[PDB]
DNA sequence: CAGCTCTGTACGTGAGCGATGGACAGCT
DNA sequence: AGCTGTCCATCGCTCACGTACAGAGCTG
């Protein structure tokens, strides 16, 4: 067993709650919660996931944080959390086309409410669907980083990063993703100097 | 033909897991 | 000196909130 006696079937019935507030700077949008997040009730508890490590190596967090700290982030730092698909999935390749499109609609309504300065898509696959469904734009070479469109009727920017999951071989280490988190830290700073 | 879409497949790290064995202490 | 167990170091192994790209099958 990997979940201390809790069956994987029980975990798929559990959900992970969003941590959203008004006047946030950053909203971290994951694909869908995984088995460990459903179990813990916290964001990115995967012992090999790069999220908390990249958030420190980049300087967004001044100390080395963990999943139990996610609830302190909206007030201490200005970071929020939400997901494209709400349902617990053991992987991104288990989700269906309809599910993501249902999620894209429910996600855009959330962003139009809370209105963060930057919406961070923790995964490229979810921006592919979102761009097509919300902006009617399907481009050949989709890239990471700052995107050209703002969330409809808001001033929220769209930032895309490789998934913090250790699954992708194209960015094998946390060190290989850290660059996007630093460039995100710069965008937050550039925007915070509005005056 | 040229450009598009949908789908199948391969790819690097490092963390946790269960199996295994060598060190070492306690007892004859 | 012989025997027996526990502790822990370590091996082999799988897996993680994906990504990119080749190719078949469309379509203009």
């Amino acid at each position: 067993d990997r979940f201390n006696g809790v069956s994987e079937a029980e975990l798929l019935t559990k959900t992970l709650p969003d941590i959203l507030t008004f006047n946030l700077d950053i909203v971290i949008i994951g694909i869908a919660p995984g088995l460990m997040a459903a179990y813990k009730g916290h964001h990115y508890p995967g012992p090999g996931n790069h999220f908390w490590k990249c958030l420190f190596m980049s300087g967004l967090s001044e100390v080395q944080l963990n999943h139990m700290d996610d609830h302190t982030l909206p007030g201490k730092y200005g970071i929020g959390f939400t997901n494209m698909v709400e349902r617990t999935t053991p992987g991104s390749k288990d989700l269906s086309s309809k599910e993501f499109r249902e999620g894209g609609r429910i996600l855009v309504q959330k962003l139009q409410k809370y209105q963060p300065r930057i919406a961070v898509f923790n995964g490229k696959c979810i921006y592919e669907i979102f761009s097509k469904e919300v902006f009617g734009v399907k481009v050949k070479n989709l890239e990471f980083g700052l995107q050209p469109h703002k969330i409809p009727d808001t001033e929220t920017l769209c930032y895309v990063m490789p998934s913090s999951s250790a699954r992708c071989a194209q960015f094998p280490r946390a060190q290989d993703k850290v660059h996007y988190y630093i460039k995100l830290k710069d965008l937050r700073d550039q925007l915070k100097g509005i005056e």
